């Protein structure tokens, strides 16, 4: 077929024919105008049967002759007489004209499809969403007018309840109905132009214009709304997307739709909300203005089962106005007026021009309805009542459908509705089984339903209690909200293998996971003895601190406004920010690394430095509070987060903006004292204390209570605890500025000897200078050696890759197997005796050491960097080098564009050579730097130094070189000064970051590096190996000082979630912001209320007069 | 005190000190004329 | 995917024809060079008919780059083609080229001594000359890059709006 | 005039990619030494007789789905920033 919609659904056609007139008004034969004025209870007339079998039934007058028992045949069965079909029209309304050509769909069905064959099509061909909410409004048929507020506040509602719900809207499509004014809403408060309220406007295949237009199968109907008041078909409302044109058979008639409705509004109340959710998706039924029959259908809900609610308003007009103005009297229904039961059907007498015989039954029917004023949600629009009308609605269905609490929050849960929940379900006594709100819990957090977790934290749930083992390993294995494809990817790489088919994960999968993303030695609480013991077992089958265990949950499942919401709450909120930058940060980097699925990448690293710089702005608000403990705070080990520090961490996620923050800054150099007062003390004194050990005891240093803050060693504590002299030399010589200075000092001493033997002649054999410089290098590549095996981690492959990653690791390396490749060619080696520099092997080495040496001097720039004026040149000539390389091969093509013409035009006779390697490369390079050659310029000149180079073509050379030193300095050279002068101030505000950043691994490297320098730190490795043989640096706080340190965690977190709420509600931009929306809603309550007084004054001076 | 973001300062602090007695004083009008119709009819 | 597709798909990759022109063109580049530098016999060598073939299929691809222009007037394509800073390079670069060829294989030869005959030398320094022509098409290739090629539009922007200043 | 003809050599640069790019995908497989086979091997049988987005149907379907889509925000969006 290649439309399951036709395929499935069929279309009524009246195949048979029954007259019902016979009188001739005209043209006394009879058959004559029984061809056209004469219609069928087919409602189309007799000869618009055309139904080919039935167009040739169009013999004199048509099916039964005339006579036939005259009143015999007036029943048009819409069985037999009337057969189904493939449907002839399915398509896409245009709307041609009115907004952009918004669209809109149909199929005209017939109504015999059953209740279920309707809703089996609406989410599968139409691809609509199931809904949340279904708003039916039956009202009046004919058309009605409303008052500017109400027109209007009706509209906020209908756009408000239902754009967040999903609210397929039930209407009759046509322009005149309740239909009418629901389009009106739509356009005026015309929501974000998407996938707005879809409205499923059921229409029928009767009173409908352009009817032929819709009979297209897959046609775009260019239908268009005439306005001709001479029209009596009822044209499609303009704002109604999908509609349902329900056929049955007849035209121009109501009917056949009315049964569709129940039984599609009976159906989505039998499909479910969501998988979570055990409910049905609701139904209401909303009313504008009624009718004779709508106050009979408002009713039947009010009493049939399931009990269907109705928001039946009061302002609108005819119907609707006596079926609330009723509401206000008929108190509990029974309790009846007899004094006011003529007056109210004094006003029914009134507005539906109303018979008194009919009086009983009419009134009769308002009453089962005012028995029922418990779901009857008469809305008065007047006043405050129970809301704007958007939570009337909303209100309806939650109390009246005899529904628990927890029965009404997993709706509002669903419809995303907090609003509803804070002030008609969290509102005062009320029972809340507390197992329920656990539950709900657990599917607030599946989907990601912040604000009722918000809601539900502050109304009694401790996740202590919420947070057990079974329930956490569900939140991992949902696919019932939004999930993060890279779970189940990072998951079955670290199994290393195929995950089984059904395989809910395990925490234990988990920690693999979270051991991988943060990396190193981080070990996780799952993966631990204890909680793998107690879990394959399975308050101990509980967690310590769960918001620890949500965290990594919602982001590990990219649930972001979880993952701040979770953070905010909670404690260690700096450990937590930074454990979440670098989840992420590590998340992201295998997104890019494998493709299995949509990047996601840079999702995440947005994602880590929003929590990379909650850290940042929350350690500048505590080093804004007290200096001292906020240094504290970056090195407590944590014990929740794997023994590690708030430091560390953000040196693992990279995070530049926190290790070279003020307070990272001030630590460090207060690490970098030592034990030292560098303060009080002077540079001098170092230096004068290294040479004259003595000197160590006129020192100024500080005290074990001014170390407080200090992360100190294993045995550095044990000193202090139990200022003697064994302990003043213990002090200065740990200390890591005097193990810098006492380096320096030796390597100050190894390039000035090393340079005095490359400068100096090289005998046989090495000289005391040589060998000192040899011994140097040695114990220093043994320093890098041992400097490998003990970085902190366990797989060779990644302390391997994590020291040649340095850049000094590899120059070190190339530095150290040159030398030795040195030494090994200068030592091992002949010598001849009449002459050296003859052995070029000797030579060989002799010339690495003397360009070895240049990578020496440039480790000065490592120990040079260590001021904070001179490393941020130092990093500029990096970022300077890498950003510089294009405009340095364009001043290499201009080289060669120079240096080609000028030695083929000056030296033609040339064989193949390698000068013609450097002679098209040297002259135009030293041409950059001053020089000219201009004794060479004009060869044939008289002042030539090049008197044989005269000849044939060599008078081009000098505009050739003209234009070269044109295009170098004038363009080139200028290129670059124009580069560094723009590329300064960048790279200036970046070569400090990456210095401040560089510090922390440069400090840290001599809390662990020895005290001895490298020509003689090998008792340092001696004294640390054979003892080795025979078998970091933390804050000791004693039990108080965590407690006074928490505390103060706690207050800094607490002023920074209240300064940024100072900082915006009390800024400008948003201070203009409510400034308006206050003018707004006074100016409202102004008009309305200065109006009021005016039709007081009038009346006043007339009440008096 | 002539200036900007010291003047949407007061604007702000009047427009609040205003719409507490506008909403206020507005809803005790609506009482009368309630009232007053009834007084009268 | 199929093995005749996976030869379709990869040379017919303008990535591919790029690196496989800048493959051939920086071989063209080397070669002529080598004949630019090293002295030049009465007939060309190997290193110089290739390159010789080079720039004639190089014309070619030019004439035939005019020819299909999307266009059907001739004095909108062949108006369109030397709007482009190289096509009329090339044109002086391709011209000159079979002019030096011209003087330098259509020339005579003074057995005692090369470059006397001024129509030989005249043809060689074409060579040496628009060698410079060809060493800027790589700043049509280098411009390929995203840092480079805002430089090389920087070195033209620049010759432009300093006329002035070097005037004076 | 570095930071001037640098917001502006980006532009040129990247307007002068289309023209470069749209040269390759009509441009011969072969290099100009020997692109002269997928002349001759475009001529000759030339004398014996552009890049296009083949889209099925219903993807035009939800290609112009999209358009309008995009267009509906872009009106609603200048509305809310003003
Ligand atoms: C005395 C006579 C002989 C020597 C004189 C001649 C010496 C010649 C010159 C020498 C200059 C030496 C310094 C530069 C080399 C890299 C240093 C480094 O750590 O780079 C990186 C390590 O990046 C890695 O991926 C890990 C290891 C890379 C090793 C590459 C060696 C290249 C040099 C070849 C061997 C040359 C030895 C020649 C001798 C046989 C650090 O990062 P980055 O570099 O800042 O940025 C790159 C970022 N990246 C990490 C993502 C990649
Ligand atoms: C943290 C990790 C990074 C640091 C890496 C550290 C490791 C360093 C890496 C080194 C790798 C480089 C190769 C080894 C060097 C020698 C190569 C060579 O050419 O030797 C020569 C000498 O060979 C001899 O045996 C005689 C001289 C003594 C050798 C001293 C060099 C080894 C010292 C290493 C101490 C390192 C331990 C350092 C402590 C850890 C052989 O050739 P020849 O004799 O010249 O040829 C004769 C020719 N003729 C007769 C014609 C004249
Ligand atoms: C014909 C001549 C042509 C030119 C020849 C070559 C000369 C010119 C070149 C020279 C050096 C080339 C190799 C090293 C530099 C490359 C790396 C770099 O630029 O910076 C990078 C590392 O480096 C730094 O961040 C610090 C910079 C170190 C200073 C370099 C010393 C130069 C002095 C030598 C004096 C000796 C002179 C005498 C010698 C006899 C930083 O760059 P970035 O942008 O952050 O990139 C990302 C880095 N990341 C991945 C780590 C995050
Ligand atoms: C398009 C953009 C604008 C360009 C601007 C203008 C471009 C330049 C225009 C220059 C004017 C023309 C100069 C040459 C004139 C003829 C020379 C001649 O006959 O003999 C000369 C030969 O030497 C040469 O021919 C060498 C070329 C001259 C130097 C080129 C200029 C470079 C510097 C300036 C560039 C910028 C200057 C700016 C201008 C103010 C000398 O006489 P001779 O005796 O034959 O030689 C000695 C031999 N003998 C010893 C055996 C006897
Ligand atoms: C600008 C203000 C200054 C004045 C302007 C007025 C200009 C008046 C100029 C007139 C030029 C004609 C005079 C020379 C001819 C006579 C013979 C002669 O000397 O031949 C020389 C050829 O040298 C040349 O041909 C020189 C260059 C010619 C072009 C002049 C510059 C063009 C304008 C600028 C733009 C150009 C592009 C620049 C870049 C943009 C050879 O002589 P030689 O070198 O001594 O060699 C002798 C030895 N040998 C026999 C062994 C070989
Ligand atoms: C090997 C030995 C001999 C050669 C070595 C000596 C070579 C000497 C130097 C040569 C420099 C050659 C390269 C630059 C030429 C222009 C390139 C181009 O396409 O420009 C433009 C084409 O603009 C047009 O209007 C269409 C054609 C203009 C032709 C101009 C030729 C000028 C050189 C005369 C012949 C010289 C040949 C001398 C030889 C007899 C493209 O635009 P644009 O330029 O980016 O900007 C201008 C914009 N415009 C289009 C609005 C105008
Ligand atoms: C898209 C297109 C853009 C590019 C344009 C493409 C077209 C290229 C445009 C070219 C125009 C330039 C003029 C033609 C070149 C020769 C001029 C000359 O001086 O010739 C000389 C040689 O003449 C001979 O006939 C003998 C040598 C063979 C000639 C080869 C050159 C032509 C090849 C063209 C192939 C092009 C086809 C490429 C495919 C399209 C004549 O002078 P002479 O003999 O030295 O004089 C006597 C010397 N004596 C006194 C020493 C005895
Ligand atoms: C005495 C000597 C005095 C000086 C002599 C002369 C030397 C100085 C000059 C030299 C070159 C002069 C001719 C070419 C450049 C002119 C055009 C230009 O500037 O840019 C224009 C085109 O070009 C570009 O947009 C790209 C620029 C390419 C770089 C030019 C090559 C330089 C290298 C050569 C190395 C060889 C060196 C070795 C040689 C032996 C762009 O300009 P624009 O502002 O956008 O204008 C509008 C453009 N529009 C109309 C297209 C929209
Ligand atoms: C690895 C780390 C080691 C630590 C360093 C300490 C151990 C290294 C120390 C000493 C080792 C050498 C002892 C052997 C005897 C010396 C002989 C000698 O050369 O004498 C010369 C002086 O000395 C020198 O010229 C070289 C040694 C001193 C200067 C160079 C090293 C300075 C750095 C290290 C110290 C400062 C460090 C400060 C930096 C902050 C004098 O003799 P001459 O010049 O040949 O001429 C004599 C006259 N005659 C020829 C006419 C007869
Ligand atoms: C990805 C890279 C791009 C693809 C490449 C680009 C495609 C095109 C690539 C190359 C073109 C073809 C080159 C080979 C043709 C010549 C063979 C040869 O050497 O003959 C010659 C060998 O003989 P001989 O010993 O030199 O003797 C002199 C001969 N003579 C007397 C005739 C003078
Ligand atoms: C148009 C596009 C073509 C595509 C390219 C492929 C075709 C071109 C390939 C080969 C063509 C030549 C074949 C003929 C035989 C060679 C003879 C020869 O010169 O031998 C020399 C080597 O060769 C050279 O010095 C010149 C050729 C190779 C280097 C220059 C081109 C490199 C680019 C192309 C390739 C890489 C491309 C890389 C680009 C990214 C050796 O001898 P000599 O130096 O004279 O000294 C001898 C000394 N003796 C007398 C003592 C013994
Ligand atoms: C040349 C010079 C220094 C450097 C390099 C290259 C490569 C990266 C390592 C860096 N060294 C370094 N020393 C420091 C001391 C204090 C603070 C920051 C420091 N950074
Ligand atoms: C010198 C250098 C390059 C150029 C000129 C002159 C003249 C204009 C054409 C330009 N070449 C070019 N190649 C490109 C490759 C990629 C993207 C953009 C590109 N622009
Ligand atoms: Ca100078």
């Amino acid at each position: 077929q290649k439309s399951w919609i036709e395929s499935t659904l069929t279309k009524r056609e009246c195949v048979y024919i029954i007259p019902s007139s016979k009188d001739p008004h005209r043209c006394l034969p009879g058959c004559q105008i029984c061809q056209q004025l004469v219609r069928c209870f087919c409602g189309r007339l007799v000869k618009q049967h055309a139904c080919f079998t039935a167009s040739l039934a169009m013999k004199y007058s048509d099916v039964k002759l005339g006579e036939h028992f005259n009143q015999a045949i007036e029943e048009w069965s819409v069985e037999k007489h009337t057969e189904q079909s493939p449907t002839d029209a399915y398509g896409v309304i245009n709307f041609q004209g009115g907004s952009h050509s918004y669209r809109a769909k149909y199929v005209r069905l017939s109504y015999d499809t059953k209740p279920e064959i309707i809703l089996q099509l609406l989410l599968k061909e139409w691809q609509m969403e199931l809904p949340k909410l279904v708003i039916s409004v039956h009202g009046g048929m004919q058309k009605f007018e409303l008052h500017p507020r109400i027109k209007q506040l009706l509209g906020k509602g209908l756009i408000k309840a239902a754009v967040t719900t999903g609210a397929w809207i039930l209407t009759g499509g046509v322009n005149t109905g309740v239909a009418k004014h629901v389009g009106d809403a739509l356009k005026e408060h015309a929501s974000r132009s998407s996938r707005k309220i879809c409205t499923i406007g059921i229409a029928p295949w009767g009173v409908i214009e352009n009817r032929n237009d819709l009979v297209g199968r897959d046609v775009v109907a260019p239908y268009q709304t005439l306005l001709n008041p001479l029209s009596k078909l009822n044209v499609l409302n303009n704002l109604h997307s999908h509609f349902i044109l329900v056929d049955d058979g007849t035209v121009g008639k109501y009917g056949a739709e009315v049964r569709l409705r129940r039984e599609l509004e009976k159906t989505i109340n039998q499909q479910r909300i969501h998988a979570r959710i055990g409910q049905g998706v609701p139904v209401v039924a909303l009313i504008f203005e009624g009718g004779p029959n709508v106050i009979l259908t408002v009713l039947e809900y009010l009493q049939e089962s399931p009990p269907v609610p109705v928001v039946v308003c009061e302002g609108t007009g005819r119907a609707a106005d006596l079926l609330a103005y009723i509401h206000k009297q008929t108190e509990e229904g029974g309790n009846l007026p007899d004094a006011a039961e003529p007056d109210i059907i004094s006003t029914i007498k009134k507005t539906f021009n109303f018979g008194q015989s009919e009086a009983v039954h009419l009134f009769q029917t308002m009453m089962e309805c005012m028995k029922k004023k418990e779901l009857i949600t008469v809305f008065h629009i007047g006043s405050e009542d129970h809301q704007d009308i958007d939570v009337a609605i909303l209100t309806a269905l939650l109390k009246g459908t005899n529904a628990s609490a927890f029965d009404q929050l997993i709706l509002t849960l669903a419809w995303d509705r907090v609003d509803i929940a804070k002030n008609h379900v969290f509102v005062y006594g009320q029972q809340w089984l507390v197992g329920s709100l656990e539950q709900a819990m657990l599917d607030a957090l599946v989907m990601d339903r912040v604000s009722f977790v918000k809601l539900l934290i502050e109304n009694g749930v401790s996740m202590h209690k919420f947070l057990t083992i079974p329930r956490l390993e569900e939140l991992y294995n949902t696919k019932q909200g939004p999930t993060n494809p890279m779970l189940f990817h990072l998951i079955r790489d670290v199994k290393q293998g195929n995950l089984p088919p059904g395989y809910k994960i395990t925490l234990i999968d988990i920690g693999l996971v979270i051991e991988y993303l943060m990396g190193g030695t981080y070990r996780c609480t799952y993966t631990r003895k204890r909680f793998r013991l107690i879990y394959n077992s399975l308050e101990t089958k509980r967690f310590p601190y769960p918001l620890n265990e949500l965290l990594i949950w919602a982001c590990l499942m990219k649930r972001q406004v979880m993952a701040r919401f979770l953070w905010q709450h909670g404690e260690e909120s700096m450990a937590k920010a930074l454990v979440a930058c670098k989840i992420y940060r590590s998340m992201a980097y295998e997104a890019k690394q494998s493709d299995l699925v949509d990047d996601t990448s840079e999702e995440l690293k947005q994602y880590s430095n929003d929590f990379g710089q909650l850290a940042v702005e929350l350690l500048e608000q505590s080093f804004r509070q007290d200096e001292t403990m906020a240094m504290k705070l970056l090195t407590y080990e944590l014990k929740n987060w794997s023994n590690s520090t708030c430091l560390k961490l953000a040196v693992s996620s990279r995070l530049r903006p926190f290790v070279a923050h003020t307070c990272t800054q001030m630590l460090l150099s207060d690490m970098w004292m030592g034990r030292l007062n560098m303060r009080k003390n002077s540079w001098y004194k170092v230096i004068l204390s290294i040479l004259v050990p003595p000197a160590i005891l006129m020192l100024e240093y500080k005290t074990k209570a001014e170390m407080s803050h200090i992360p100190q060693s294993q045995d550095a504590h044990q000193m202090t605890m139990e200022l003697p002299i064994t302990r003043k030399f213990y002090a200065f010589y740990h200390a890591p500025i005097v193990k810098f200075w006492f380096n320096t000092l030796a390597y100050l001493g190894f390039l000035m000897l090393y340079t005095f033997v490359v400068l100096v002649k090289m005998e046989q054999l090495p000289s005391v200078q040589e060998w000192i410089v040899i011994a140097y290098i040695f114990t220093y590549a043994i320093e890098k050696v041992r400097e490998v095996f003990m970085s902190e981690a366990g797989k060779i492959s990644q302390k391997i890759k994590v020291w040649f990653s340095d850049y000094f690791n590899v120059s070190d390396t190339i530095a150290i197997i040159s030398f030795f490749v040195g030494f090994g060619l200068r030592f091992g080696a002949k010598w001849n005796y009449i002459n050296a520099y003859d052995n070029h092997v000797f030579v060989a080495g002799r010339l690495i050491y003397c360009l070895n040496i240049i990578f020496w001097y440039v480790r000065l720039l490592d120990f040079l960097a260590v001021n904070q004026q001179a490393g941020p040149y130092v990093m500029m000539i990096g970022k300077m080098v890498a950003n510089m390389f294009y405009i340095v091969v364009i001043m290499a093509l201009v080289l060669l564009s120079f240096g080609v013409p000028r030695k083929a035009i000056l030296y033609p006779h040339e064989e193949p050579s390698w000068s013609l390697a450097k002679d098209i490369v040297f002259h135009p390079y030293w041409m950059i730097f001053g020089e000219v050659y201009a004794y060479e310029i004009d060869v044939c000149a008289n002042d030539s130094t090049l008197p044989t180079i005269c000849g044939p073509g060599t008078w081009l050379t000098p505009f050739l070189q003209a234009v070269y030193l044109f295009v170098q300095y004038i363009i080139m050279v200028n290129l670059l000064i124009a580069f560094f002068n723009q590329v300064y101030l960048q790279v200036k505000a970046i070569s400090n970051i990456v210095w401040k950043y560089q510090r922390y691994h440069f400090i840290m490297a001599y809390h662990e590096k020895p005290v001895l320098p490298p020509p003689l730190i090998i008792l340092s490795h001696i004294v640390s190996l054979f003892c080795c043989v025979c078998k970091g640096p933390k804050l000791f706080l004693t039990e108080e000082d965590q407690k006074k340190l928490h505390d103060f965690e706690e207050q800094c977190v607490e002023m920074y979630f209240d300064e940024k709420d100072d900082k915006f509600n009390s800024g400008s931009e948003e201070r203009i912001r409510v400034t308006f929306e206050r003018v707004e809603q006074m100016s409202i309550q102004i008009k309305e209320v200065g109006d009021r007084v005016n039709y007081i004054k009038r009346s006043l001076q007339s009440l008096d007069s």
